[PDB]
């Protein structure tokens, strides 16, 4: 049964596993009566989610919208109200911390003295 | 046995699987006699590799350098000559096409008429 | 991009487990629906060659192509009908036959590098 | 960041299969080596709760901590010695017991959405 608490839990559990997006999309479409609150929760949770989890939220929106069309235009219309905000948020958050693995790599190298501090500084500056 | 052809093949097969980097690092360290050509091939192949494959090449360099230290300083020294170039290349390539999934998403939405052209244009502009 | 079996092989070798990668390739395959026969044939050839951890994405791609091809014509539904059961069967067998592969590859790393003594590896190995 | 079992649980829940994620968490655990006992205890508790596809990363993290902890002291080598065999055994059992999970989840999607008739699903299902 649908509950906003059940949704927060499934969104929190939304992983990188290939089945994750489509499995959740099936449950969301079964509960299309609640399309408005679903999108409201999705939007709130997309903003709260970490930089690396955000892009999977848009994949979820894409799968839900595309597959909901054969059932009703409610998901298409509900998502339409938040998508400009959603895309602009993910696009700037993608930019801010795109080199996060590179920054993390140099931090590991510094802390584990993989190279000397001067060489670390050259690598940092090269970014 | 080591061959630059055997290396190109293993680098080409270097995937996202958790074991991929450390498994290849074991073979590269066994063949540390060839550290110079290994790094030369790695560097050439890192540049030829696609944007999404490039970061795994640096993870490979990190694992090789860290683990080679108990055997000899050759990998540390050989990598030192190319790392400023390697990091600067990955850091700009990360930036150029960070929003590649977002750009690809909008292209799917346009082509599959998920939303009308005017709404697609708003989403594009929001990036 | 103009259709060719070589272009398709390169696209399948670069296919990743991401939704945007499956769906971007799916757009190109449906644009080239005139070649559904050769497309399905190459897809199946490349699926069998593919690494155990890459096989599942091929099935996600087939489903995305079939579902989205319907509004364009019956070509892909028809072409995949004859191979999808065998394609799924292959993935079913290979997933069982290569299930222990990540733990075996992990153990291989630990046999070579772990600082715990020899009996520890045997204990891990026995657990499997 | 100051050490706490709650901070560690949050860090483990955000731990990804990427090298930079395993190694960044590993830096923090070795900095907090004074708490090796409680760290290993939480790690093991969180590994068992973790989704089948997330379990393997915990083992990569344990190995990175043990290898890099040595130059700092014997705390982590000592603490992981007593649990790593059981931790590995759990992953060995769960990988076999949940091997067919991705194909089963794929079939679940196709049962709900596929445009091929009912007999097709049964044929896929029989292949497993
Ligand atoms: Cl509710
Ligand atoms: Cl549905
Ligand atoms: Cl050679
Ligand atoms: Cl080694
Ligand atoms: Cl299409
Ligand atoms: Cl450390």
């Amino acid at each position: 049964s649908f509950s906003e608490s059940a949704l927060e839990k499934k969104l929190s559990e939304l992983s990188n596993s290939q089945q994750s997006v489509q499995t959740l999309s099936l449950w969301l479409i079964h509960h299309r009566k609640h399309a408005g609150p679903i999108v409201s929760v999705w939007h709130r949770e997309l903003r709260k989610a970490k930089s690396n989890r955000k892009l999977t939220f848009l994949y979820l929106a894409n799968d839900v919208i595309q597959n909901s069309k054969r059932k009703g235009p409610e998901f298409t219309r509900e998502f339409e109200s938040v998508l400009v905000d959603a895309f602009s948020h993910v696009a700037r958050e993608a930019d801010e911390g795109c080199k996060k693995p590179l920054e993390r790599l140099l931090n590991i190298w510094q802390e584990r003295s993989v190279y000397g501090g001067e060489f670390i500084q050259q690598l940092k500056l090269s970014m």
